[PDB]
């Protein structure tokens, strides 16, 4: 049919106008697939219906004893609760209120806790390659700025002497350099590559090759060690508020009664955080999420395996949806493990489209023409339907998802799923502009 792009390339599409009972375009629908960021679909839906567009996330700073003449005989608790969007202001905000309240110095020990997730930070079938780049920062319960950073990597004045690190005070990383500056005639320019090696407690190794260049190469990379990384920057906000500790820096990770409420930071409310997440296809807050769910389902630390768990329980007992063997391992869909057959997905979109007046959800994906990753996507430019479409991309080296909803030109409502890969713009856009005009004028 419109079929004709790339042989190696494999689609599976489908397309139903909202509420019908057949599908008005059905190929190879049952054909599951990497979903990559449609996932984002799937945790939205789950996430609006377990914790509902009002829920925050929330961070706090509790104490643990009496407080005499200023003097905390006890513990400081720092709870973190996965807050994709505390800042460094945030920690030094709670503990100016922590000093306000009275305590100039804590006897005891300062308790970075976690135990609101467990496990792993990083989800089952995350390639390694991409841990140390910030959009695949670990979700970790302890994130401040978006736990990313940056750093400005200098050539040597004289190739052969180490290329070296700039980065701001106020990061709490522990940067090596053992890169060599190279010649700009340098064979070895080819096949060195320049790489970066995480250690623990948030030490980074720069090593390989870097040829003379007149201006800093800028980096950025994603902590790894979020805890650490968290405690760090509080331990300075307290120094700088002039508290004192006796003890040490410690990590809390198992489930413990809260102390009293001395200071708190509440996120904006989950709907807002949804709408990012759905226009900027926001990992950090779709993982954040997709751990939440699990932990408030469950009433156990949030993990990969309970979130997974949670979300096929919601879809298939709240949206009546059954995703059978559908895989999925996490929200964002950064994981390879993700696996979905259009025809699911679609149980999903009509679900959504048939409860849009209580979820207000579709407003939340980008809008053809305005908006997300749809500002301008030349197929759907070119097909007319700017305005029209209202869908969540899932793009990857070679794979060109959408799943959404499209007002055709009588004014119905139809959802649709595209599942393309292994493409290698001509004839994408060629297939996108027939498709989408096609549905647009013929429904
Ligand atoms: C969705 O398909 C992917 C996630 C990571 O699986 C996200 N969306 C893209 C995009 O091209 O829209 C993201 C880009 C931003 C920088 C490199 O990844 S990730």
């Amino acid at each position: 049919y419109i079929t004709q792009l790339p042989a190696g390339a494999n689609l599976a599409l489908m397309v139903q106008k909202v509420g019908a009972s057949a599908p008005a375009i059905d190929y190879h629908s049952q054909q599951m697939a990497l979903p990559a960021s449609t996932q984002k679909v799937i945790t939205a839906l789950a996430a609006l219906i377990q914790l509902g567009p009002d829920f925050r996330f929330t961070t706090t700073l509790e104490t643990k004893g009496n407080v005499e003449n200023g003097v905390l005989k006890g513990d400081l608790v720092a709870r973190f609760g996965a807050d994709p969007t505390l800042k460094r202001q945030d920690i030094r905000n709670m503990v100016a209120t922590l000093k306000k309240s009275g305590v100039n110095q804590i006897d005891g020990n300062v308790l970075i806790d976690t135990s609101i997730f467990a496990s792993h930070d990083k989800a089952p079938g995350w390639p390694w390659n991409d841990m140390t780049q910030c959009f695949s920062a670990p979700p970790a319960a302890a994130i401040v700025d978006r736990n990313c950073f940056s750093v400005s990597l200098y050539s040597a004045p004289k190739p052969g002497d180490m290329a070296f690190i700039r980065v701001a005070s106020y990061y709490p990383v522990t940067m090596f350099s053992q890169v060599r500056t190279l010649p700009r005639g340098s064979a070895e320019a080819q096949y060195c590559e320049l790489d970066v090696v995480p250690g623990d407690l948030n030490r980074f190794t720069l090593t390989g090759c870097l040829p003379q260049r007149s201006e800093p190469l800028p980096l950025a990379f994603a902590v790894q060690d979020g805890a650490s990384y968290a405690g760090a920057i509080l331990k300075y906000e307290l120094k700088q508020a002039g508290i004192t500790w006796s003890g040490t820096l410690l990590r809390q990770t198992q489930v413990n009664e809260p102390g009293t409420v001395v200071a708190s930071k509440q996120s904006a409310p989950l709907h807002d955080l949804l709408k990012i997440m759905l226009k900027k296809s926001d990992n950090m807050i779709a993982d954040t999420v997709f751990r939440m769910i699990g932990h408030a389902r469950f009433n156990v630390p949030g993990t990969w395996r309970a979130g997974s768990d949670a979300v096929r329980q919601i879809l298939r007992q709240q949206a009546g949806v059954d995703i059978g063997n559908t895989i999925i391992a996490d929200g964002s869909g950064l994981s390879r493990h993700n696996l979905i057959a259009p025809a699911t997905m679609m149980q999903v979109l009509q679900y959504i489209a048939q409860h849009d007046n209580e979820l207000n959800f579709i407003s939340m994906l980008p809008l053809a023409g305005y908006d997300g990753s749809l500002q301008y996507r030349a197929g759907l430019h070119q097909a007319g339907v700017d305005g029209k479409v209202s869908a969540k991309t899932g793009s990857l080296q070679g794979v060109y998802n959408l799943a959404g909803f499209i007002t055709t030109a009588s004014g119905q409502r139809m959802a649709f799923v595209q599942y393309l890969s292994g493409y290698a713009r001509i004839p994408l856009v060629r297939f996108e502009s027939r498709l989408y005009k096609d549905i647009y004028q013929n429904n």
